């Protein structure tokens, strides 16, 4: 019974290599929320009223992903570089060179990849169940690969995962939906039209299979080559995970350790999505910590 | 220009569980040849002709492939324990208690289970391109389920892969043969059409699904439990492997030995497809190790 986004202004932007779809609310200091997939901004539709109360709230569809489009209708880069600079012409636009960055699943990839390649651009940087795909390569196992066999199917090469996801888009949207909710009455009805409809279009199931791809090689290689050299995340950073067991090494926050060296978090008795399942837990672990680093936000 | 099995008699064997698709020629120790995914009995055209000059040769389509089907069209099991149980049933009904095993790829899994299972029954066992799954599951990484995504595509839920692979059947068919066989003009165009009409069937890509399936379940448990047991196959067996790079613990003849005293093999330089790719070499071998253990058939 409460509106979705109240008060938020819908803008196109025109990048250098995008068409990308944003809504923007309230005053203060800059904040990015990206989603993650098979999702889009309105994913963020429990958390971002609250936090445009006090921040400058900046929401973005992800290069490919619902209304945001590459230009290059035939050999776009989906690497989470490329969409990292997306978010860095978006918010120039906008007004801002540095911003804290709030990400989920897809999003926190290019957000944390922004916050290794452009430090000065991000003053705080926020994961939802994220830690960088390098870390999550070296755990494939039976189990990791059973779980999350998207990540090999969508991986493969054009257009193996595009004829089999785009023969009956809708149902393996809503498949794929429930089963990354765990079955939980989550996805407000709207929103969830609004993830159909992109869904339905045979260019967002591409620019996803590009984002699996890009996972596999170019971002992979990005992860490791900050590893060889020794960069790591200059911000302030939040993690914010799933309360389920984790493996030795594996643990969000130990593995953040390794990439930040100023890294707090919590888990959170939800499913893997976050934002639309535990809407209140996450506010008050944001809200808490972009208080606390209001010094890194100046 | 050669007809395909020629003098190859046709039956339909009705057993307990199944009607199973055979075709038989020649006379002499009996063998039995059991092809894989996602293919037919016609796969070994090129190698049973030559067999059935010297031994009594059985060919078959595992339960749910080709033209076998398993009697109950809703919940049936597609283990490889049931799928072995058939081939003594089959084995049986033609004048067989004892009997060599040639498998390729699932074909082969559905062999060493049998041998495993009922040792008495199983004079020698030739493996093509096969380790047990146990092996299999404790080697996968990132590679490992990037080349094999349908492992862990094909064994999710009911009914997710049947959803997507029956969208467009011939299509998917087409594109996982050639990927199997490295682009290599392999496969005769009328055992292909056979291929298609089997894949074609949704029944047979449920049945496919349900091996996958029971390859990440109750195989790999019976696997385990004969490793628990310290229980080998009892009769000698040859593997015959691609030529390819294997990481230390993974080299199928290192593996093999771990599963029983009399192993030898060879490398072949072909794609996955042995049956249809290396008939020659693969022959070469195989009749060398039938004759070396002709005592064993007795």
């Amino acid at each position: 019974t409460d509106p979705l986004l109240p008060g938020f202004d819908y803008l196109t932007l025109h990048t250098s290599a995008a068409r990308l779809r944003v809504a923007v609310k309230g005053s203060g200091p800059p904040l990015l929320l990206l989603h993650g997939y098979p999702q889009t901004h309105l994913a963020w539709h429990r958390i971002a009223p609250r936090l445009a109360e006090d921040y400058s709230v900046v929401l973005a569809d992800l290069r490919g992903y619902g209304e945001s489009r590459a230009l290059d209708e035939e050999g776009a880069d989906y690497s989470k570089a490329a969409l990292a600079r997306d978010q860095l012409e978006t918010m120039g636009q906008l007004g801002f060179e540095r911003f804290a960055v709030i990400g989920h699943d897809r999003g926190a990839r290019v957000g944390y990849r922004l916050a290794l390649d452009h430090p000065q651009a991000v003053a705080a940087f926020v994961s939802l169940t994220v830690v960088p795909i390098l870390d999550n390569w070296a755990a494939v196992n039976k189990v990791f690969a059973l779980n999350a066999y998207h990540w090999f199917l969508l991986a493969q090469p054009y257009d193996l995962p595009e004829r089999l996801i785009g023969a009956d888009p809708e149902h393996f949207l809503d498949y794929t939906l429930r089963r990354m909710a765990q079955g939980r009455d989550i996805y407000h009805p709207q929103a969830l039209e609004s993830y159909r409809r992109a869904f339905r279009d045979p260019a967002v199931r591409h620019a996803m299979c590009e984002d699996y791809r890009a996972a596999v090689g170019v971002d992979a290689d990005a992860d490791q080559a900050d590893r060889d050299a020794g960069r790591r995340l200059q911000c302030p950073v939040q993690v914010l995970w799933q309360e389920r067991p984790y493996a030795a090494g594996q643990h969000p926050l130990e593995i953040w350790k390794t990439w930040a060296g100023q890294v707090e978090g919590a888990a959170i008795g939800a499913s893997h999505m976050l934002p639309e399942d535990a809407p209140d837990a996450v506010l008050e672990h944001l809200l808490g910590f972009l208080a606390s680093h209001r010094e890194a936000l100046r």
